[PDB]
């Protein structure tokens, strides 16, 4: 039953990542409050964001921001934002449905994981915006 510093992580997988968003000029903006922890194992949920991250700089128009917030209330909410073709309602419905990629990877595994660890995970798109939203629980 880890506890997870997820502050830490994520300032430590936005900085790993900085290479990468060179191809498409990419660049972070960040809203990671600190010492924001959760009873998650740390491994796992990395995994979780290495593949969001990686979805979002695949989805992302070139030379724009990534915005990534870290938030700590009633739950533990993460947001990763990305600029990128708007995706329409009918298809954000489905994206976490098994196999739906194949009628970004990781997607239905990701609410999987996350709803095992009583969390959650959501998309919204509206105006070439593409919003995916965990939900952690508190400690
Ligand atoms: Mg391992």
């Amino acid at each position: 039953t880890e506890t997870t510093d997820l502050s830490l992580m994520l300032e430590q997988l936005t900085f790993e990542f900085l290479p990468l968003l060179e191809e498409k000029n990419l660049n972070w903006q960040l809203n990671l409050q600190k010492n924001v922890l959760a009873t998650v194992d740390t491994e796992k949920i990395a995994r979780v964001f290495d593949n969001l991250i990686r979805n979002a700089i695949n989805y992302s128009y070139p030379d724009s921001p990534l915005l990534l917030e870290l938030v700590e209330s009633d739950s533990i909410h993460i947001r990763l934002t990305n600029r990128g073709k708007t995706i329409p309602e009918e298809m954000i419905g489905r994206l976490f449905e098994p196999f739906y990629r194949m009628d970004g990877l990781g997607l239905p595994i990701a609410k999987e994981i996350l709803l095992a660890s009583g969390g959650d995970i959501s998309a919204e798109s509206k105006d070439e915006t593409i919003i995916f939203n965990v939900r952690l629980p508190k400690p």
